[PDB]
């Protein structure tokens, strides 16, 4: 019961913390193979050395890295399953690493403006990767800036937008990165920027919009996206969002300068526009969200076995908004169009299968947005030759001068080459003897030089077997002397006579038969008699012969192993 | 223009940022040796192996660690230069890693209690070594607690006490560590626990202290202290700073929970007391701000050379507020009380030096804030007897019965051993020769049978050495008539003779002196004379004598090299 490795658990993407709560990462992989499957662990695209003492080790099938490191061991990992029947490459997990530095030291340059107008002032945040929360802080730490409708916090850039410069805003202000999200708390404040404020402007501002959205946003289905849309304008700007023909959805506010998708289904694409307006103007920006989708399986391949030369077609299918390009694998390796096999995208064509093309196999469809394996095994079924049944036939008698035909039927997964040798010498097409295509071996006008153990061999790609029988040349049972035709009258007696030779170790049985009638002697009332019934001579006797009795008798001389017959024709008549 | 090695550039602590700008730290340490010192570097009292392509690496003694780790080179660091002459031992300096980890991720147990009562939320702050600043969160992340007098946050456990569970404080709670030290803006928050409120509880609370300071709270002198205290009580306890026998200082607002002393003088030092007081109750804490200081030095050892089997008396001492416990170091190694030398704490006493006692010697001071080295030399000096410094009197007069002092110090590391002989006939201790105990030739009634060579023979442990002078005693200058005192009155004349006699080989001078007075007899408008001056008489005359020509007149008969005298008195009378 050998088969090829299926994965049971599969590598899995991990972020990495920073701060050091543990010092090794496992990468899971585990699979069944009836032979332990050897498991191999690509990063990158190249082997790791999973060898003891080193650094990248292994527990079982999982890979643990000690004291992980972002400069060393970020980047893509993948199992490769192993074992005398094939290879299987599972899932790509990316490792990666999150964390947050600090503010650059440098100080920033102050702001001015006139009391009354918007300004802008620019969070510039450091290298993180996991995602930040933006806010701000006034003077000190623990102090917030007051969240209200004429401040904005951009969640993307960081800055912070204020649509009237109030007399209170006369301040320091610097920015404050938190990347809390599932797990991590580590928050950063910058070096605090300072805010001038002019004399006052008085003067209404037509609303102008200075935090936008992209012009094209893609996202996937399940994932969540944000707009963001704020203006400058002296009556605080009302922020409406809509849907370039679209009805929108009840539920969300749809008011504040945030447009929140959550769970972007593909209904949710097209068009959208902010509108920013307040009594003395209005502005708008517009910009497509463009959904997108990542691949999944429709078709796949399956665990399969299939005759030597068969013709197998194998077929894999996968959707994906960036329409997936299907490629396929032999035992982990790209397996290109070969002599034996035609590749073509999603579908793979065995044409007369040869032993050699068993193994794993897989289909991989990848897209922009990632990648997708499908794996299964291919058993092309061999055989040997086998005698079990339709055997030679360990006794053959024969006679002398008979002819004898000796079957070989052997079973084998390619057709097998057939032989025959008697004792130790081969045997060929001469007058006598033929060895016919099907394999049955043909002797004629056979001889007691002829009796011995005759053998077939029967080969193939894979094996070999072989089976004998006995030959032995007795004495053939034959009439000596034979009735010839007769013509008598009703009432009249009539003696047909079987004069037959035979070997003596065997006995001899006489039977008598009239058109295929048996001849029953034994009849209640009959009109028949056997004669006194001699090892070699046998006479039947019709007492008050009739116009029923005649016809084409037969006389048949037969032991348990030959016959001979003979034929006369009585007829009656007055 | 060999000497011991001295310490010229010494470690310094560390405190390795997280983050830092680069991944190497250089301890430095560097010594002057005429020989180039050979620098050895002691990790946690342990020797390290450093090379080149190794992470312990060397520049000019100074110790570069790459890429710093908190877990393997966090801790004490020494170095110890080392040369043909001795070892030294450099200051300690503490590497240190200042970071902040994250709290544990494991929920927190909520807390209960009655409304109206006071309770505590504990912080638990996670692993961390620079000092923190603690604040707590309620329900969100961005909402803080209110800071009013009601709440208080420990700054040093961290824990957040309220004194009246409030209505309003049903909710959750979680703590936020902010690490703000050199460069450092991390801060990091908890998991949200529970407060549970169960039904009220009108009764009045006596004030109950809950967040207390220590009954002795040690700081050192230009230190920052702080002292916590807070109450539970019905009534928003009043809480009242004083110190028992203190006027304290009016800038201090003792108004607060937090008694802050910034740059703790002496006179800080004593009793506190912080009351809390409400309408049904009172309690007080009291305890002792101990003023302490570190260890420096008063008096230390210095470099000193030594003669063989000298008494040497060496003393360091040190002062600090825990009196410093004075040790010694040989060669970089602990110097106990051996049955040459005596160690009595800041004493060290060489009793008969010998060659092995040299090399380097340090002595260090230690309280339990730290220690003070200082270090020296001694150089134990071997010495053949040398002359060429202090040679014998190459020439020797003295007078004809007279008794001869000819000294012999040679300078030789142990005292010379010496001897006297004249010619080539050595001498000892006879009625008239005897070779003293300090070295001094002495010989009584000399004779010019005696004049000619004597040598010092002079020898130690290294050499011998050898100085001849010449001794020339040819005959004694001696008074003949010595003149006695007088009575005379004013206005008469006086003449007072001294009859002498010397060596014809030498001329003689005669001095007249009057009380010390040098007899001023070319005097302008004087009243003496020196009578006419023969090489044998000598005669002062008087003439006109007063009131303040008479006391004790000395005749001194001097040639180059030998004298003698005489004295009379004179009484004038009016
Ligand atoms: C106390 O009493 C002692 C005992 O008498 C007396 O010491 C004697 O000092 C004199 C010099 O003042 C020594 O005379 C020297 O003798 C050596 C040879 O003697 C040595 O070798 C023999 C074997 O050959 C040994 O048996 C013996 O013990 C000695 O070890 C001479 O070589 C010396 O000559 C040098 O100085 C001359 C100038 O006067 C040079 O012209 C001459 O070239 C020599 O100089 C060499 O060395 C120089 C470097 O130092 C180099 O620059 C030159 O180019 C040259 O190569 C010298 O005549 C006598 O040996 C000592 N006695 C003993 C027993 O050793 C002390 O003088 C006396 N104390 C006082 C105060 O006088
Ligand atoms: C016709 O078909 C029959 C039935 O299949 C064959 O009989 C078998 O033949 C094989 C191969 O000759 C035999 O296997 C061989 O056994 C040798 C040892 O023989 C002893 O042990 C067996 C039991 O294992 C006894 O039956 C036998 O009487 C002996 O006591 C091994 O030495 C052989 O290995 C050697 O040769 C092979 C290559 O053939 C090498 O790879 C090896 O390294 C080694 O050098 C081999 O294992 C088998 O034993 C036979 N049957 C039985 C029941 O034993 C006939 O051979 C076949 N005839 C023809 C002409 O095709
Ligand atoms: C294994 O494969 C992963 C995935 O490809 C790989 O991680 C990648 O590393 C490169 C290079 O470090 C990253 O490219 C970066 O892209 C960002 C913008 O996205 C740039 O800001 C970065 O700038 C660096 O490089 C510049 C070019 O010289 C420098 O001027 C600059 O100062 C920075 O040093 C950089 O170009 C890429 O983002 C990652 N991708 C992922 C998914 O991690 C990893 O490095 C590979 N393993 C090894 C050992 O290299
Ligand atoms: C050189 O010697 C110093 C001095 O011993 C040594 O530093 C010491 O390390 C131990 C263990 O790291 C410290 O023991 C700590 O005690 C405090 C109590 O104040 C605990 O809170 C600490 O708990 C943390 O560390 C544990 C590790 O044992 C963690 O399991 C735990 O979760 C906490 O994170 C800890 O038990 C000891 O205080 C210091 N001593 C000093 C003076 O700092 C240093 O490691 C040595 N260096 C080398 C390279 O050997
Ligand atoms: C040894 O002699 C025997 C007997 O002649 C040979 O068997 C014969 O082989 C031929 C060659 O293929 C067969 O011809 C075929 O006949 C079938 C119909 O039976 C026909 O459909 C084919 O197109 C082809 O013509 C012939 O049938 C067969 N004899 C019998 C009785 O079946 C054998 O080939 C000889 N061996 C060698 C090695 O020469
Ligand atoms: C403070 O912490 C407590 C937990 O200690 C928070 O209570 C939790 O509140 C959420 C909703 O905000 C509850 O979710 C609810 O779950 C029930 C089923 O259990 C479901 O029917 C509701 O639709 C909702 O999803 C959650 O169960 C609850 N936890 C417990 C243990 O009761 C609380 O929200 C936090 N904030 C406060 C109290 O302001
Ligand atoms: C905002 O930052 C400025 C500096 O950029 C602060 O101005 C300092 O104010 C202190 C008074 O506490 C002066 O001693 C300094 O000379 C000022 N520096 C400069 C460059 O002007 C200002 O105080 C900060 N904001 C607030 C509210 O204090
Ligand atoms: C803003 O400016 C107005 C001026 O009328 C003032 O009343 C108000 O207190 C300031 N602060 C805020 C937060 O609006
Ligand atoms: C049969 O074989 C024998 C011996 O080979 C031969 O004498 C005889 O004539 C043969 N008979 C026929 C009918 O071929
Ligand atoms: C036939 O047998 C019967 C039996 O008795 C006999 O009567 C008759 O004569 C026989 N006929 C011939 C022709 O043998
Ligand atoms: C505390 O409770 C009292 C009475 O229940 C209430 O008046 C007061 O506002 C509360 N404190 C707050 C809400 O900060
Ligand atoms: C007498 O001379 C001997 C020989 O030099 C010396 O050892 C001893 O100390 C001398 N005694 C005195 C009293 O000087
Ligand atoms: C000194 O020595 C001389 C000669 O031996 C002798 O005549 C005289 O008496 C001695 N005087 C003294 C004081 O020793």
């Amino acid at each position: 019961a050998t088969f090829g490795p299926v994965f049971e658990e599969q590598p899995v993407g991990l972020l990495f913390p920073e701060e050091s709560a543990e010092d090794q990462v496992t990468l899971a992989c585990r699979a069944r193979a009836s032979p332990p499957a050897t498991y191999r662990w690509k990063m990158n695209g190249t082997e790791m050395n999973l060898e003891p003492g080193s650094r990248h080790q292994l527990m079982g099938g999982n890979l643990v890295i000690m004291s992980p490191t972002k400069a060393q061991d970020a980047g893509v990992y993948q199992c490769l399953a192993s074992n005398p029947v094939g290879t299987v490459v599972s899932k790509e997990a990316v490792l990666r690493f999150g964390f947050l530095q600090e503010f650059s030291k440098e100080e920033r340059d102050p702001v001015k403006t006139h009391e009354g107008w918007g300004v802008m002032l620019p969070c510039n945040p450091p290298a993180h990767y996991p995602g930040l929360s933006y806010r701000w802080l006034l003077n000190e730490f623990p102090n917030f800036i007051p969240t209200d409708g004429r401040h904005f916090v951009s969640q993307t850039t960081g800055n912070l937008y204020i649509a009237r410069t109030n007399a209170s805003d006369l301040g320091n202000y610097s920015c404050l990165a938190t990347s809390h999200l599932d797990f991590s708390t580590k928050s950063v404040f910058s070096k605090f920027a300072q805010l001038n404020l002019a004399a006052e402007d008085p003067r209404l501002f037509a609303p102008s919009i200075k935090a936008r959205f992209p012009p094209e946003t893609y996202a996937l289905v399940g994932q969540q996206v944000t707009l963001e849309c704020f203006a400058f304008g002296n009556p605080v700007p009302r922020i409406k969002w809509r849907k370039v023909d679209g009805s929108l959805s009840p539920q969300w506010g749809t008011a504040e300068p945030t447009l929140q998708i959550p769970s972007v289904s593909f209904e949710d694409e097209g068009t959208y526009e902010c509108e920013a307006e307040n009594s003395k103007g209005r502005d708008t920006v517009q910009g497509r969200i463009i959904v997108q989708a990542q691949p999944e399986w429709l078709k796949v391949i399956s665990d399969t076995e299939a005759d030597i030369g068969s013709n197998l077609r194998w077929g894999c299918a996968a959707a994906g908004k960036p329409r997936p390009m299907v490629r396929w694998l032999r035992n982990g390796e790209p397996l290109a169009s070969q002599n034996r096999v035609e590749v073509l995208a999603g579908d793979l064509r065995f044409s007369k299968l040869n032993l050699e093309d068993s193994g794993m196999y897989q289909c991989v469809a990848e897209n922009k947005h990632g990648t997708i394996y499908a794996s299964a095994e291919l058993a092309v079924q061999a055989l040997a030759p086998d005698f079990r049944q339709n055997p030679v036939r360990r006794l053959i008698p024969a006679a002398r001068g008979g002819e004898i035909s000796i079957p070989c039927q052997p079973r084998a997964a390619p057709k097998a080459t057939i032989l025959w040798s008697k004792g130790t010498e081969i045997l060929g097409n001469s007058t006598r003897v033929t060895v016919t295509l099907d394999g049955t071996l043909i002797i004629r006008n056979i001889s007691r030089s002829d009796e011995g153990k005759y053998t077939c061999f029967a080969e193939n790609f894979m094996g070999k077997a072989n089976s004998t029988g006995i030959l032995s040349v007795r004495d053939a049972t034959k009439i000596t002397l034979a009735p010839s035709s007769a013509d008598i009258n009703v009432g009249d007696n009539l003696t047909l006579q079987c004069h037959a030779s035979h070997d003596p170790t065997m006995d001899l049985t006489f039977t008598w038969t009239l058109d295929d009638f048996p001849v029953d002697f034994d009849k209640p009332g009959g009109h028949y008699r056997r004669a006194s019934v001699k090892e070699t001579i046998g006479d039947l006797t019709i007492l008050n012969a009739q116009l029923r009795h005649g016809g084409t008798y037969t006389c048949m001389a037969q032991t348990v192993v030959d016959g001979a017959s003979k034929e006369a024709t009585v007829l009656v008549r007055g």
